[PDB]
């Protein structure tokens, strides 16, 4: 297999650094007011174009998030604000290389939040991979009617009025072989309910591991660890963290982070080519 | 049984509320360079005089914590400054009440951090209960020669000089009878490594729950949980929240935060009087 | 507290016997076409009229089950047919008893099936107590768009326009302590995702346990134990059976059955009057 | 390694298709008495002559199962009736090939049902390989002096008179390298207390995984998966199959399913040749 | 209930002292060949006569164990070589109390030791209680022709003639209340795959807890604790100890150790009495 | 990589063989006073000069251990006597090799008993790689100022005071590639808290398994395997026997005991070479 992977640029969003890095900058005696920074940051998805078929990681956030007549409410809107042109749209990206959303075989979603999980509804003829501690998370958001939060509730309503097809990762379940080379890491509940990672192995490129959320910057993942100001599972967190440093130890593999924009600016982004 | 249980004023503390509440006041789109508050809270310990021999519930701050020549590390007197006057040194709460550290018979430390564990030393004539995991913990930054942290290095080397007595509750040990109507409790990890409460069945009063930093304070408690900005183990809190929460329920017990300064303000002090 | 129980008759039910007692007949080489049973057997919920609030155990089937135009997919109706008079309605049932939906304070869901949950929609002024494994697994069965089998996904529809308010019961809780003598078993696993049981401890009549389908009938029961046909969790179907059996013992209890005609006609119902 | 790999005809065996596929043909409102069937299937047995040593895989049922005078009680006759020939019976399919069972080194046995340990106790010269809880659970059976069921008396008697050397293969244990390509597969509790599988690797054929009872039919592997109508552990019984379904996919293996009548006719039998 | 409690002296054992006491005497420089000593020590059962049925804790060592024609092995008679009179046999215990084997309803196996299910054969019609790990390791010996060791393979070829009606504690099962006042408890693996110990309610006498080899004496007591010189689970062991130690002080229990010499001469015997 | 593996005698050491092999020489009725016996065993540390940084593999004992002013308790002293010329201690065979403490870029820890800890407190320079239950234990042992048995406090005292670099391998932690061929193996608790072990592939002489006191000698190997006469996790000891059965097996590895003296006399030692 001689595959090629695109990183597509799907705009800017900006948050409280404290989301990013728990207690960046704590208060003390001489600064009891100390004040946070509002960081800007990338949002990305990656396509491989296997033989075997299209593989699709994480699909960014959907087109309609922002605005009055927006999906995300207006606190969402406010805390982590998402600035992208026409251009920066999941369905543009993948149309500017010539691929239609019905001609993803399969879509792995890293985890259900708001700026991952945002077009899944375009893939009505894919398989969508997802943790299945993600998933009962998110329809237990969409079924008590949460509104507020990382998980939208418009988007959710998509996903099942739109007829995906499904096929969650157990818990307790092994990586999953997805094609020559590309394999479904199980990181399991850590920054949200249920992490999936992603494993490339490319002929000339060499091994990549899709992190995602498990690791959101460099500054992140050091060493040391500096894990994010909200989390779902610390324990879980720290434990995924340390396992991508061994598996990238081990396999001599990139690991690409979430949302790094030092990382994310050395990326061959979609407009100028791919990896072999 | 006819015991009577003190609450000793042990000063107070102030940090960045973020600790206490995480992400309490984030950064919006409006506000991008929101700034935390410096809170103030009381540091306190409460001393069970029960006929089996009397039981002290944690143990403050060492006297000897802050200055230049405290024994807290600069930055740690910066970011959780501590003021106590002379009359709040446990050593003297205890004086007042007519008891020597030699007449304590059990100590029970909810955790080992520098709020809860400062004067263990003083109680060389004790049984002092402690957590496995957080007493495996406090000794690992000691071999480590941790300078900073909530852990004073200072306070452990006097721990291990004065040749304290310990019983460390296992990871999976069940709930420990110390003496009529009263019960440690084992949280396990959340807050910290290992946590300890305390439930207290008094003839009058009723049952009380020390929950220590499992419950920093009214707001932490809800509904619905509001955790604080750091956390060892995020889902052993929430469970160990929840846990408390049906044990008042269950025993119709009051619950005392480990941190709260409304309630504090409440509390009938060593120095007013004593629960029966 | 001295409280009323009523016995709701909500109809009768049919199947293939082979769903409630496991190859109860199984073909031999002189009988090799052995014929199996259409066995009746009630449907039925109990009401709880305590002093700290009405509570409801399962809800039967919603009215516009069955029929043409009814929300019970064709099969199912063919399989599991449901026939009940006007008076055999829930709300009927509950309203004969000068009881209104919005009177009800707490529903206990054994589980999710087509004929304890049918009517969950109209008790909109409850908190909804069911096992969060059980929750999971039906709004999977939504979100996949499932139309067949024993979750409908009309009712579940139904669910989140009415905006229910639900109380999860995780999978390693404690049991609940709903009021005085009443307590919800977390039977976990077994007949389906997750199971919740009732103990209730009458004044006058004493200990009951609402089983539900944990145990069908008293053929189920034995000893020795009959599974039924089809099964999520045949380990924890048994482990729960036994558990009951247990619980029965120690706290000198009836135990109240699913489905049992035998048993069903021998309580007193709603109609004849209640327990004490 | 040039192993050559036998195919062994043991006979036929019949029973109702309930117990191959769960609830198969469920009565309905117009076919309130459905009747089953008797279905016929093969029972046989894998040789792999190793230059390691002989290794066989499950033994079939005992020449004296059947009859007024047979092992078997009548009611499992009746139930599961065997038919062969005297050329069916393992000793003879081994004579055949010019095998004494004194020539096997190694025995692995799936499971200890009456159709696969039937001939355990010819084997006196070879090491036993069996799971430890189904070891543990025929033991049981034969010390409660069970006459009816699955695990016959007279053959586990046999086993102890003749002095087999057993290794069980722990719950808790890692597969076990037999030989050069031969994998003994740990599968655990599913269709009985404790299933063992194989995985073997010829040169010129691949990858074959040897499944046994963990899926009796193409039927059962689906996708989806369809259950038998008893199981011992119904949870470990779908994870069994999913990952005999993973192994398959990573490793490109042929999957040999236990008691498959149309796969078994395709098969090379022992009288025609064998597979390298 | 008014239940007799009898101690029945059924003899005595001697044995190494480091079966007993791992490690009592261990070599020095200036004792490199140090020597053991040979201690004896009692072997005892209890029959609790309960209105509710006669129960047996323990049946000591068959009759016909020791001797040229017995069925223990030479190297186990010279190792544990056990004198008993002819009124010291279990059976001739129960006759003098005017109690029939037959007269048994249920017998506890502390564990299946030579020591302890020696005269088990006997009760044909009592429900036979023990631990599954135990029961299922017992089997293995016989299967395996295990003809040395603490497991007298014909006792247990004795146990299997005499169709013995068996009861398993299972693995994770819950203490089992057998009678008004008797509860089963499950202490599982430690000094054997599994034990099981009595606590009895006494009216008059209060609380006993029969330990049997849970704890051999009050050495092995303490604290600290000093282990036995072989082992199954040591975990185990030290974790059973001290679950014992909660127990006796949350229930104000004495507890009866297996074989303490000291403690058995202060109990009164069946020849002069019994505990009410 | 071309890496040099050497072994370096570090003496010997006597002690009661009951230590080694668990009752080796049962007392009989004919042999009441049965004596033991006082081994001599070697005392061994395994350098491994790799080009990615030299690694050593246990530290052997303290050279001020033994006498009036050592650091090792009198009693400890005479039931564990270690002899050893001054060419014996570690400082100076290191320095026969042209190494300097400070040229240690990794100790590992097989576990911190005073015949493997002594000298860790020369390696400054180095990560010190230990089990975590391991080290938690030996501290406690420090702060609990327990001045006897196999955990040596003036030892412990030195490694805190000379600021050694701790890394911990975590209870569940997977096995550390530490570099090319070499992996360090996490045993867990067996023999102590904590076994760490290493796996050597190296180019010449192929595997080679570390298995230090998992393993004493050939004898407790077996099979069968006969444990050592103290064991604070006896079914951990035994699967880490098994496990590393399995892996000598499945790498074709040899595997070197922590003290066999005739294994010991056939290595190539440090003053003759080394193996590639
Ligand atoms: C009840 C609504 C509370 C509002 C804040 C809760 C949001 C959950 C915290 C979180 O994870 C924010 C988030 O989703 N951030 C994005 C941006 C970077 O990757 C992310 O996870
Ligand atoms: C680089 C280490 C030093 C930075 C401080 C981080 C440690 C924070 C741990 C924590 O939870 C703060 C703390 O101990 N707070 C006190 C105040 C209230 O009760 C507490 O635990
Ligand atoms: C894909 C649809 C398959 C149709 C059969 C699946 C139904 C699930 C089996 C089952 O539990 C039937 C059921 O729900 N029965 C009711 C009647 C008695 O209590 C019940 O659970
Ligand atoms: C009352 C006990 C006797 C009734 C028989 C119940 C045992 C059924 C166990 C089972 O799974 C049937 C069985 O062993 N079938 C064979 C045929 C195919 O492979 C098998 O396991
Ligand atoms: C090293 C050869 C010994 C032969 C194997 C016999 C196993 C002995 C282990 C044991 O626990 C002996 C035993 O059962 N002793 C009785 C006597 C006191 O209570 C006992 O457990
Ligand atoms: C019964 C009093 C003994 C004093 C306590 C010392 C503990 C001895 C346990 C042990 O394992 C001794 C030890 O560490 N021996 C070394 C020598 C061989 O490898 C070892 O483990
Ligand atoms: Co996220
Ligand atoms: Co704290
Ligand atoms: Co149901
Ligand atoms: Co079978
Ligand atoms: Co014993
Ligand atoms: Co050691
Ligand atoms: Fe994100
Ligand atoms: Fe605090
Ligand atoms: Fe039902
Ligand atoms: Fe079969
Ligand atoms: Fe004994
Ligand atoms: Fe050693």
């Amino acid at each position: 297999a001689r595959p090629k992977l695109y990183v597509m640029d799907n705009g800017r969003m900006r948050m409280d650094k404290n989301w990013m890095i728990a207690m960046h900058n704590p208060a003390t005696i001489h600064n009891p007011n100390a004040q946070t920074e509002f960081v800007e940051f990338p949002i990305y998805t990656v396509l491989i174009d296997h033989p075997e078929g299209k593989i699709l990681f994480d699909t960014s956030c959907n087109p309609n998030s922002m605005g009055p007549q927006g999906r995300w409410a207006e606190s969402t809107q406010q805390m982590f604000p998402w600035t992208a042109t026409e251009e920066c749209y999941l369905h543009n990206r993948l149309e500017q290389l010539k691929v239609r959303p019905e001609d993803i075989r399969y879509v792995v979603a890293s985890h259900l939040h708001l700026d991952h999980a945002g077009c899944l509804e375009m893939f009505t003829n894919a398989t969508i991979i997802v943790h299945e501690d993600e998933f009962n998370g998110a329809l237990q958001c969409y079924a008590r009617n949460q509104k507020e939060g990382a998980y939208i509730w418009a988007d959710i309503d998509a996903w099942i009025k739109n007829n995906l097809q499904w096929r969650t990762v157990k818990r307790h379940e092994d990586n999953i072989l997805l094609a020559e080379g590309v394999k479904v890491l199980n990181f399991g509940s850590g920054h949200a309910w249920g992490m999936l990672g992603l494993h490339v192995e490319l002929p000339e490129t060499g091994g990549i591991i899709l992190a995602s959320d498990a690791i959101y910057t460099a500054e992140s993942y050091g060493p040391p660890i500096k894990p994010p100001g909200i989390i779902y599972d610390s324990l879980g967190y720290m434990n995924t963290v340390e396992r991508i440093r061994r598996i990238a130890q081990e396999t001599k593999s990139q690991v690409w982070f979430g949302h790094d924009a030092e990382q994310f600016k050395k990326f061959r982004k979609s407009t100028e080519g791919y990896y072999e």
